[PDB]
């Protein structure tokens, strides 16, 4: 679901923030269970807002994720980072 509602809403609500914030959940509670093929999904999905760009507020909910998140390894930490 989030995946196909971000695709989208690529092709041009804020929709796209709250679903996120529903893996929020499990990445605060061990955000280690179940990445082996969520991976490659968050990374093409964060960077799809780092992209385009319309996405202000996304952009500005995204930061918090990650001030949350800092405290998951150093690489799979980084890769956004560098690019954002």
């Amino acid at each position: 679901s989030l995946q196909k509602m971000v695709r989208e809403h690529l092709n041009p609500s804020g929709t796209s923030e709250l679903v996120m914030l529903s893996l929020e959940l499990v990445k605060t509670r061990l955000a280690v269970m179940s990445m082996e093929m969520r991976k490659n999904f968050i990374q093409a999905i964060l960077t799809s807002l780092i992209e385009k760009s319309p996405d202000a507020k996304i952009l500005r909910a995204v930061v918090k994720i990650v001030e949350e998140w800092v405290k998951p390894t150093l690489r799979e930490k980084s890769i956004l980072l560098v690019k954002m």
